[PDB]
């Protein structure tokens, strides 16, 4: 938990959060346990989806898309190794809804560089037993 | 999956939804796999919630709980193995939030009992590729 | 680790004790752990047996036919999960021979629902250090 | 395969045969698969039993002991890997119980190289669909 | 047949690694990629407790003993509860002849590589062994 | 850990080592973990190589063949165990290049037989942990 490790994890989520193909906002989220890089998210449509244009005609978010933290969680869900303990890497501090089910995975820190418009989402981390970290 | 067995996952599955402590809705989920059950979630308050109760007075459901799929989503992250292909048998028909979190995480079929009050769920799942049968 | 979840897992055991196709005896057995059920095994004939019918033409059982402690034992070992630190649910308790595997194992508790005539497989358990309950 | 492979695992089964403690009949149960040893089991009695001579006080086998096919099985439990579509190298022949289980777990082929005063284990391994071969 | 975005947030993501390096003459980093996920990431240095974490001698030439970044990233999978099987490399540096040797026989389908070696003789083992190379 | 299983496990890498095409040496290398073989590796060409044969017409050792211990660690990493706290039983001792990869492996201790030519290996196991016991 050296801050030269930490800092190339935040900066892994910051450049798969490149990835996102969004224009609204591009956020990340990477799963980190045991020197490994068990998953990484980022916003989008769902997999194989007739688009991967996240907005709408009016430029507001297509209601399908998943968030970063939805992606990375579902992702370990599809993964063979446990999410438990382990450590998560946001660009962006994460959805009241998501910290919710990161809470209950058992997730025992979540670092995030940049704070969004709301920050109900880290208090809801807080409340539910998630150190925070920002950096 | 012989109708013999799938009747004995689905009670399966209304077994776990009856130790549940929401009063309003009492819901399970399962995941079943390669003859696993590797999941089974229900929905209630996030683990060591200062209370086990789901319900506000106004007889609304408390903002934090979680919905018995988000659960049975979320321990699959918890635990090894995967949701990858595996089939859900669920009590209810499931919300439109998770049933997106549902196809992204690969999963073939969902089996519901009862139907609940708004069905877009259903028509999301079949909509994203995964097939669904009332039982 | 709670007594309604408890009475799930043996409630779901003789879920599946009836699926078996046995006429002379209906037993079931699934292995548990952490929260989640790695093998539902009930006594039947091998797979692809000529038969599902578990009794020769003078009504005494088919010495092909498995016990639900051994299909327990035998998905387990075509898993890709432990069986070690497990906890087993059974409709019965096991035979000497079944109770034998179990222990060495590493299964820490049997639960059991039914005493069966005969229970010589209960003292074969506790003299290998298994913790067994009866409900 | 290949000639000289094979004989390196079943002269792997006799060296692990000969560290069983019993006197009667000293066998050996090395299970492989993708050219990997993931179990090697041989008989005597459970682990932590408070003698490993598995003679009785008048030369009789103790009906606590287990065979070196069990072990096999049973450490396969334990493991994190699957038994299924794997073959299995006896130094004798197994008793029709252990052959219901080693069928049941998807062993493909079993090679023995002594074959034991009763067959009728071969036999039932073979109307099971499991091959056999005597080297 | 990877995204063109992903397969440059890999070999960036290698590169990120091999800032951790520590060794002077050269940071060689090494990423492991299996199903979406980073299973191992390895870069070259001296190995665990070892004395000192410089890399370097006192003439410039690399310490015998240290490991490089796919020799790390290859023990890191073997102490590591998952298999490197059918699994892609993301280097910073092409391997060495030694080392492509051990990742073709474990199994390793692809090896992308941004930095050519000044000597060919890695890829030319990767190559034969039927692993494939893209440089990018 | 008890002799005459200590012994066993030599002998296994023994067998291991005579099927080796290689005709300058023949040395086999097993990792033992838990009181199981995890891995087996002989000296030779890699896999699917047009040859098997590990000699060159000059009579030199072929530099595409692989060490047996290269073979144990690489077969660690295709494997889905650990090799971390685990003990090498090697028929002869390891080069100095293999005992760096080998301690790094975070491997308790090296059993050995015969001393190569060079003993360089054995020092270098010495100096970074691991221990070291000919047998
Ligand atoms: C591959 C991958 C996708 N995702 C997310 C991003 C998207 O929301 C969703 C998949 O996006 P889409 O990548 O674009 O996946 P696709 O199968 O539809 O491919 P394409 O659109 O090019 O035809 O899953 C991750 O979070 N992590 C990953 O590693
Ligand atoms: C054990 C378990 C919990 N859950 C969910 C239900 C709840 O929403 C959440 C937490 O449940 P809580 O069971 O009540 O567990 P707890 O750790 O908070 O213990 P207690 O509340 O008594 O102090 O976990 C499942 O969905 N399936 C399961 O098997
Ligand atoms: C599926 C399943 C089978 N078994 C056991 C019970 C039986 O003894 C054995 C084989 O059962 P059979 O289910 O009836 O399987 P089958 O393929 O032979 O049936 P069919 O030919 O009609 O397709 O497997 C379990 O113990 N648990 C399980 O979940
Ligand atoms: C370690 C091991 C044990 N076994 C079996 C053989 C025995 O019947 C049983 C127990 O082995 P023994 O281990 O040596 O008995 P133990 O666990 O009590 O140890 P000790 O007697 O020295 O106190 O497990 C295998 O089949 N394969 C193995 O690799
Ligand atoms: C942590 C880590 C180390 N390594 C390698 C780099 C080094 O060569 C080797 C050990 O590195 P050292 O990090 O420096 O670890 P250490 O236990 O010696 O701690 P310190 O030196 O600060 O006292 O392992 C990787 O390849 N990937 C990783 O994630
Ligand atoms: C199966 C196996 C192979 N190996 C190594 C030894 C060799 O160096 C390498 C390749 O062996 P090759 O046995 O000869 O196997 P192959 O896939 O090349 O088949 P073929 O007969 O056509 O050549 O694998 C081990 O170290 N341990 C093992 O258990
Ligand atoms: C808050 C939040 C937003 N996002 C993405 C989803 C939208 O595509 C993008 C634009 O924000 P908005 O649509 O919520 O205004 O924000 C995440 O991916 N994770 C988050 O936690
Ligand atoms: C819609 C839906 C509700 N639930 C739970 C949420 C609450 O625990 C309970 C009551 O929901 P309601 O407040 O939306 O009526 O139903 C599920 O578990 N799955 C579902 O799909
Ligand atoms: C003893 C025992 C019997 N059985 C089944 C075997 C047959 O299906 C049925 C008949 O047994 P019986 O012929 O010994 O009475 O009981 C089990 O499934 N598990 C057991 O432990
Ligand atoms: C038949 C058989 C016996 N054995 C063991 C049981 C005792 O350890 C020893 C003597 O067997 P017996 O006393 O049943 O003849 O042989 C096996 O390990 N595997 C077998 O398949
Ligand atoms: C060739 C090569 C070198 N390295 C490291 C070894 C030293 O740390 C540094 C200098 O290389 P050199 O000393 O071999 O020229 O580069 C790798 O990590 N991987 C490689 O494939
Ligand atoms: C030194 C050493 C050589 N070998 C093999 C390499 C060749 O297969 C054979 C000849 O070694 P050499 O050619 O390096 O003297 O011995 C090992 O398997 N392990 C070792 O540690
Ligand atoms: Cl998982
Ligand atoms: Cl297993
Ligand atoms: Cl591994
Ligand atoms: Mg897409
Ligand atoms: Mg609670
Ligand atoms: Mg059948
Ligand atoms: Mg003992
Ligand atoms: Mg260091
Ligand atoms: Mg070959
Ligand atoms: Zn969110
Ligand atoms: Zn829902
Ligand atoms: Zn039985
Ligand atoms: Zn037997
Ligand atoms: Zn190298
Ligand atoms: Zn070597």
């Amino acid at each position: 938990m050296k801050p030269e490790i930490k800092e190339a994890y935040m900066k892994t989520a910051e450049l798969f959060s490149q990835v996102s193909n969004c224009k609204r906002m591009k956020v990340g989220a990477i799963v980190v346990k045991n020197g490994s890089i068990l998953a990484h998210g980022w916003n989008g449509t769902p997999s194989g989806f007739h688009t991967n244009c996240c907005e709408l005609e009016d430029g507001s978010t297509n209601p399908f898309v998943l968030h970063a933290e939805q992606n990375a969680l579902v992702k370990m869900a599809k993964s063979s190794e446990s999410i438990d303990g382990s450590e998560l890497f946001c660009t962006h501090s994460p959805c009241p809804d998501c910290s919710k089910m990161i809470a209950q995975a058992g997730v025992k820190k979540v670092y995030y560089r940049n704070e969004y418009r709301i920050t109900d989402g880290i208090d809801v981390l807080q409340q539910l037993g998630v150190e925070v970290e920002k950096m």
